[PDB]
């Protein structure tokens, strides 16, 4: 069961409206918003959106699968062997946020100091002292943007296992000599940093003029959650504020994918008429250039609704109903909605591109959805007696038995896949973990969860204190 | 009759090898090769070429239309209005080096320091008075690149003619209000900076995405001059030196053009047997990245010429025959080839891209190709009175009749065309005209004319003396 | 009493080295080292320091107010009015840590997130409602470095309370017109931006070609804290690894101010030997020119201590027993001591320039020195019962009394000084506080605190957890 | 004989204000204004200054001298050896416009291209054989300005005699082991570069917080030429048009020199009283910071005249009389005068930092200052007969005796100093040369030469030929 088998799970219940209902729906860790800093609902006037991955969850690992397969036929298009073509996408492999080390062909998960806790060259493990030799302190500099690519969204799960597919394809095929900075093919010299480069310039490439948006489309119910209760929650958003949408996405495909997401027969709730998705917005903007949006962003255009085209020319009238924008930046929502940042809930997947940079330039308030969320947590609590054992190991220090830890450490990653937890390896958070922390106000599963919360509800997390303080 | 017609009718000549025969082909202006600085022929050891408007001449007008077509196609499949399509290409419009003005919407022609000779918006040709409006001292900034750009390849030619035409378009169509910045469609405002980009943008796609590359090669009796001297003038480079090609263009592109120039029933002379077009080079480099080339370059490739696509890795190996090269730098033709920057003719159309940049950047001696040049010559010579007659005027100065100075200088430059000659507006040169001067040894209308010079001649420009010296 | 009165007090006892007895010193908060990493000292097997505000610990007031004097006759010397010479340093203004908005000319203290805590204007205190006109998101973006400076120096303490003393003096003088953004004076505008700037100007002046320097050599028992403990402490960590210093001060001043902190009729302990302050070190850098340091750095040169001049050239040579380097990087000290970035504990006052990019860069253990540390614990432990009153008010909420929440943190603050505590205002963090949360893995008002504790000891924080995970 | 002999001779002569008489001056070449572009003093509404070596020339080699002792005194204070002060200047060693070298420590004179005409390894002449292995093209990129600085200001001259004495003491001392790129002094290194960079910043130092100024205005009959006509020119100038300084120097500096240079016993003529300095200028601007000026400037300041500090505040009234600025840009200059650049003529002898620059960022018309050349003409002339020879020589050539064209190359050179003339070596122009003939629309070797030409004058250069126009 995939995090979003668990995801379109809940999706397929309809919803009890009663008030004591909806409350006891967050008995299930699954169905709660989770908070790091306090946020009273009631201040907030404006709900804002991404579509991709929050409000169209893509399915997994049929979606991830997809991409892996067309990056592959792009790199085989382009002159990689065709042995690639025998590589099948593996969900148990990657975890969201691994780096990837051009110079020496390595993803690593990393703890918000740079520490590393887990080495992969390929398809091996490195245990602690053979990392010392390229990492003699078992530690890098993760701004060095030159050498560390950090994979931190949904749609880099094809590209983290690919990379290691590469690496261990390139060292055990006898055609080539692995040499530590790449391999070597006689007179021909692959480094780890051309290749890794040709994987994300083929990624981009299958997203922006390859068959992935027209593969999608084709098979929405294969590769796109659907829910009933988004229209609901919409709505009920609506009626309480104002609701927009900014995307990255274009027009075109954002229309496919929202039309979708509301083909139901009816409205909000069952026995209303269906309604258009545009009409759940006060403010629809496609073409969003995030994260340049939360700064100059780009000029402020206008979609020609029947052909999908831009209108020629810089779009300088009012917010008026059925227009959509593209472009602009994260001050003409404000202007155009009469907002001011901290009264806007902004709501995404991306940690870095949307939810660090709206909290961090504009004091937006943040509710960051992550789908691994609803697997994590049955394997969490599932397994919470390995965990408590682990503690209870920590604390047991007088001042070996050093190896029961680094045991039970391996046996917790494992149940979570093979580059473990999204959010911790043991008892050490990863860099992921500490971003969540430290950007996202809100978060969970699903924005869906804010279903089950009163739009008055006071989200309360503990004040802070330092160690002089406590 | 073009440029491109008197080339091809020279380029139908068949040679007669006889010393004194080719010796006499000089007579005429539009055999020579004219000389900047001297340069000892008997010293070059080494000849090196672009292919695009260097080898394969392309003809005109045929080809700017084409290229002007599939251009204004791009713009209206984006959005802009369907009267674009009643356009059509007017080869006696533009003429090569104009700027545009991004913030007026004005092509203008100017000298090396920055005066204006001519200033059009869209076809009104602005008269000097009403120019001081917006140029108060006549004068441009050229390097503020932000706001002023360049059109100074023969690629450039179409687009100088649209813009022109969408300049005239949008000021005479009534759905528009003129600005002095662009353009007012209601709550669109359409600024002549964002059409420029649009236009830069639409003839960037038709060049690498659209179909101009396809239409050219399905029709390259059309669209290409061909010439029986050329196998015959680069053979007898190869008896005195090596020969190489760096060009912008793909192996595929390449390939085709390349075959289609060298496709004879006979090799170097007639009676000889024909040999592919790659056996007239020692070196052969592909995907160049001119300027950049002449600085860091890019890592060194190896094209797969069987498919056409490169081999996986940097190419670390020795020059080997039949190899052929992608990216790398100016440094990789020297080492590859032992030479020194003096002892390389390298030889172009592209003023600033190849020829000013190898000059500086490496010292090469340099031949630029000039297309224009053949009618220009045929302009100059034929109305040399007038001229003449001008510079008679300038000198007589005892120190009104300057408006027949602006007359005669209206009707000298009508000759040329509307925006006047490449090289100069009555007595003052062009920009374009002092860059050839100060970067290109050696300049004729095309290559070929070193066909009628031996290789140990000693091509020689008087030495230049300062005021002072005189 | 100010903070370096408590340290100089702690400073006057003589130290007994009895195990229990250091042991029971822990008891008072006061000599704590306080935890918010684990870190086992075993593990350091070198302890670097910084100089200023570290080992040489200035007097409060007297040394800021030094500062403040000279800083305010540059000013005049260069132009500005003669009644800044009234002006008197007055310590109950600044806190530490404080933004100086250009713009609007105003001081502000911000949590970690760019939200206001505190705004004045010269020495008007603006309420909340009246911060929204300049401030309407309550909110500013800290890394707007052309606009915002951040006060986060001990050295920025006078010019803290410079700038308001100038806001207020122009804003109530009558030869000036208050604006917006600055002062006009006739025909002259002078910016809030340009008094920053020449106040900042005035502050670099005074410690690099003033006298700053100078007076304060001239009666070192005025301006520095002097302890007899600190080369017992020196000295106990050079038996258990090695000692260095690496400073951005000149070697001349450096030799002054150490020569000054090691001047005892003894070494280590009464009855030793005295050892000059240089036997202390295993390494010695001065013009450290950190933070750069701590990426490229600046070519590694040698002193002549004779001279206190450098000698020509780089240094290439072998670490030496009597070398004093100058410049150089943090690799360096790696390379030259033999130590992996977690073997070191780096101890500095500069949460930035220091402790921040030693950690983020290299990894290293770090250290944060905290003198106002030393007066804080004495209001935060004596005024408990606020803070604990403020605790419960925040509790009781069910879902008025709101402005007994903003009283009791009035009141709260105003025990620390105008500004308020460096780590809060009421329950809420400040950005200095944060960032020693996050960087400082250990911290103190005095390292000298590190004397308490033996050198096996394990400095223990608790595990973090998500919000789920709890 | 030094230029400034010959300044200072044509200095003492009185005026005879008879237009025949004034016309006849110009008879010797040593008073003529020479002329790269055409210009009609009649268009011209405002003359502009430079102060040094300008308005204010510093007498040779007694300046040159000075500034040589003192940035010596400099380097042997910060450490460089004791020899250095056995150094003397030489001034038949350094011609202005040579390249420094920072990899291999060379002197260069090159040709507008980058090509090598002279390389001096200290005293060391390397002929063009041995010039090869440093230079495999005899060729620099001259804007590699990491590696090379050209030094083309008199204020250069003493560091480019300073830098060859440096370079040969340590090759002939033998406590240093000469390498390639510098020199080894045991454990230390020192480069070529860092010792350019000592040289560079102590030449600085002497001009900004050393003695020269000092020393110069103590004694300045001994430093600066002065001349009776300086008055009556200015005054002229000041009757057809305005007339402006834009000075770098400060306005203490400034005032002490432009007194003295108008201090006579009289003001324009003889007989006519005596006026300040500043009452010759529409306009007075110090602290310009050419080049910058010329962009975006500064602030626009004011001068408090009575202090010689600058008002607080930037300046935002009227031109009004009286006035001194400070900083600015060269827009305010045409705005407070109401100037358009055609309409200005700037007269200064920085090639590049003024002459360059007001020509190519604004259009203005320019004077270039060459001091040099009044002793340059006198060799030129005098030496007609070699310079004859060598051109004779290089005609001669059917299709050995190149090393009659390499001896006479060499006694011609030599007849101008070590380094040779400024404007060539033998038939080949330097690069100084090509940027006066580009930029400078009229030189001379001083302004005062403007009285021997009417303000109606047309001052004439013939019009410029491509070679396929000639």
């Amino acid at each position: 069961t995939s995090w979003s088998d668990r995801l379109q799970n809940a999706a397929d219940m309809p919803a009890n409206m009663d008030k004591h209902a909806l409350k006891k729906y967050r008995r299930e860790a699954y169905h709660r918003v989770f908070v790091n800093r306090s946020l009273a609902m009631e201040k907030i006037k404006c709900f804002g959106f991404d579509m991709d991955y929050t409000l169209a969850v893509y399915k997994s690992p049929e979606y991830e699968s997809l991409g892996f397969e067309l990056t592959v036929e792009r790199l085989v298009s382009i002159g990689y062997p065709q042995e690639l073509l025998s590589f099948a996408y593996d969900s148990t492999f990657p975890t969201r946020g691994l780096v990837f080390d051009t110079l020496y062909g390595n993803l690593l998960k990393v703890d918000a100091y740079g520490n590393l806790l887990v080495c992969a060259h390929g398809f091996n493990f490195i245990r602690g002292p053979e990392t010392r030799e390229q990492y003699p302190n078992k530690f890098i500099q993760r701004d060095d943007t030159e050498r560390f690519y950090i994979l931190n969204t949904l749609f880099n799960l094809p590209e983290t296992y690919l990379l290691a597919c590469l690496v261990d394809f390139f060292t055990n095929c006898p055609r080539y000599t692995s040499c530590e900075t790449g391999f070597k093919d006689g007179d021909l010299f692959m480094s780890y940093r051309s290749m890794f480069q040709d994987v994300r310039d083929a990624v981009d490439w299958v997203h922006y003029k390859g068959s992935l948006k027209e593969k999608t489309v084709e098979n929405l119910e294969k590769y796109v959650v659907k829910d009933g209760k988004l229209p609901l929650l919409l709505s009920w958003m609506k009626e309480v504020g104002k609701v927009f949408l900014a995307t990255n996405s274009d027009y075109k495909y954002t229309d496919k994918i929202m039309t979708y997401l509301f083909d139901f027969p009816h409205g909000p709730k069952p026995g209303s008429s269906h309604r258009p998705w545009q009409s759940y917005f006060d403010l629809i903007l496609v073409d969003a250039r995030k994260p340049l949006f939360f700064g100059e962003g780009t000029v402020l255009r206008q979609v020609d609704t029947k052909t999908g085209k831009l209108k020629i020319g810089t779009y300088t009238g009012p917010l008026q109903h059925g227009i959509v924008y593209s472009g602009g930046s994260s001050d003409t929502i404000c202007d155009l909605l009469g907002a001011k940042g901290k009264d806007i809930l902004y709501i995404g997947d991306h940690i870095f591109g949307d939810i660090l940079k709206s909290k961090k330039r504009q004091g937006w308030r943040t509710f960051l959805v992550i789908p691994e969320l609803a697997q994590e947590l049955h394997v969490w609590t599932d397994k919470s007696s390995l965990f408590e054992e682990l503690q209870s190991l920590d604390i047991f220090l007088a001042e070996s038995i050093q190896r029961r830890i680094k045991k039970v450490t391996h046996d917790m990653d494992m149940c979570y896949g093979m580059m473990g937890s999204l959010f911790r390896s043991g008892s050490r958070q990863t860099l992921f973990a500490s971003q969540v922390m430290r950007y996202a106000d809100l978060y969970a599963a699903s924005f869906i969860n804010l279903l089950y919360y009163p739009f008055s509800y006071l989200f309360r997390a503990a004040h802070v204190l330092m160690p002089h303080e406590s």
